[PDB]
């Protein structure tokens, strides 16, 4: 079982890989809307997290909890 800390790093790493942004633009508290993710990729992230965590999630979960910090808190604490 991942911690919130480990999940925040998984998500920051995913944002970086998915957008090409510099590391300094991706932080735990910035609004996810500022990352320039396509909404296809935002929905794809939910599916990847489903597999990562073994649970069912809303397709739009990352907009619903719109920071890396808030999303990790919600996924680990339900
Ligand atoms: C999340 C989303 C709705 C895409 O939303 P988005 O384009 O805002 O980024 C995607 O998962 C989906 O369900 N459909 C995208 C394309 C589609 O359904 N029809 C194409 C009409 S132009």
């Amino acid at each position: 079982a991942m911690t919130t800390s480990q999940l925040r790093t998984w998500l920051r790493d995913w944002v970086l890989a998915t957008t090409g942004l510099p590391a300094e633009e991706i932080t735990d508290d910035k609004p996810m809307q500022s990352f320039g993710l396509s909404s296809r990729d935002v929905v794809l992230l939910s599916g990847e997290l489903e597999n990562l965590l073994g649970v069912k999630l809303d397709a739009t979960i990352a907009y619903e909890y719109p920071t890396i910090a808030a999303l990790s808190q919600r996924l680990i604490e339900g």
